[PDB]
């Protein structure tokens, strides 16, 4: 069925599903749609014999430069996608919610990648982008395939971040907490101006655009303290840099981050070793550092988040696109 947004008792429910799935997602929950302000939401759920929600898939639909529409389902949905009879079922209801707007409807979940999965994508008549298609451009996945996660499990008996690494790690770690670099977090305006100033700057220094503070303001409003954190390291009274870090489901995501020009002290270590302290004290599973180009030193995400990450970077699946206007999916998506 489809989500009534105005009808609060059914909400509330698809927020409790969402909220509890060990396959939650913050890009699935209802309140990403108050991030993506400028994008249509489309909320769809399958229940159970019990008439309770067992999947459930957040969409955002996109203008295009076509009569069409495209419909996203960012690292959606959430259920367990290799049950693909049940996806099945649940992209039906999304189509039908969809009512031929879009030309596709595309989802992302973290999910590993493998040939047989694949292939029983493909089977079910999906189209799926992953090793297929281009690394990097307009044509590569929205979200990086390629993801650095720390899996906190490994560690029960972890109490302090450094606990999950090895001697040479540590090192690394205590050395700007040493250099006397502090973090504080919280989720308030104080936090996201300081955020915003070391991710605007971070920016013009590598001449890349920034989104607008509107849109993390719409975050912050959007989730509490509790789901939301913004991590602030400084040293002696000088901002060096910040890093947003989002809790939900089984993870913590290091989502944006920003540093100041010239010497930082290693803050980006400190920020690091705070949002992992902040998913040890919570007991979260994993401790999401996000994407990476190539599991290369020559790509400085993977150096830097190959710091924390030891592990081999865990590879998704990729875009599962439900083709709905083949003519318009042919026009706008190519390998
Ligand atoms: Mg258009
Ligand atoms: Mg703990
Ligand atoms: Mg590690």
């Amino acid at each position: 069925p489809v989500l009534n947004l105005n009808d609060p008792q059914a909400v509330e429910r698809y927020e409790e599903f969402m909220r509890q799935s060990p396959y939650g997602q913050v890009t699935q929950d209802l309140g990403w749609a108050k991030v993506k302000n400028n994008w249509e939401p489309v909320d769809v759920y399958l229940e159970d014999d019990q008439g309770a929600i067992i999947a459930a898939m957040s969409m955002l639909l996109g203008d295009t430069p076509t009569d069409k529409k495209f419909a996203y389902a960012s690292k959606g949905p959430v259920m367990d996608v290799t049950d693909v009879d049940l996806l099945d079922r649940l992209v039906d209801e999304a189509v039908k919610a969809l009512d031929g707007r879009a030309y596709v409807l595309r989802f992302d979940p973290e999910v590993a990648y493998s040939d047989e999965f694949n292939t029983t994508l493909q089977d079910h008549g999906y189209v799926t982008r992953n090793r297929n298609v281009a690394d990097a451009g307009m044509h590569a996945t929205i979200q990086p395939r390629l993801n650095m996660v720390l899996d906190l499990t490994k560690f029960p008996d972890a109490k302090t971040t450094l606990d999950l690494y090895p001697s040479k790690t540590k090192s690394k770690i205590k050395r700007p907490f040493r250099d006397g670099v502090e973090v504080h977090s919280g989720n308030s305006a104080t936090e996201l101006d300081e955020f915003f100033k070391t991710y605007t700057t971070m920016a013009e220094r590598h001449g890349i655009t920034h989104r607008p503070i509107e849109y993390f303001q719409r975050m912050q409003a959007a989730f509490d303290a509790d789901t939301m954190r913004i991590f602030v390291a400084e040293r002696e009274g000088k901002l060096l840099s910040t890093g947003i870090a989002l809790k939900y489901g089984r993870k913590i995501w290091y989502m944006y981050a920003g540093s100041m020009d010239g010497n930082t002290y290693y803050a980006p270590y400190a920020v690091q070793s705070e949002m992992i302290q902040w998913a040890l004290d919570t007991n979260t599973d994993l401790y999401d550092l996000g994407g990476i180009e190539s599991e290369s030193t020559d790509d400085s995400l993977y150096v830097f988040k190959h710091v924390f990450v030891k592990d081999a970077p865990r590879e998704y699946i990729g875009e599962i696109d439900k083709v709905l206007d083949p003519e318009v999916y042919a026009e706008l998506v190519k390998d």
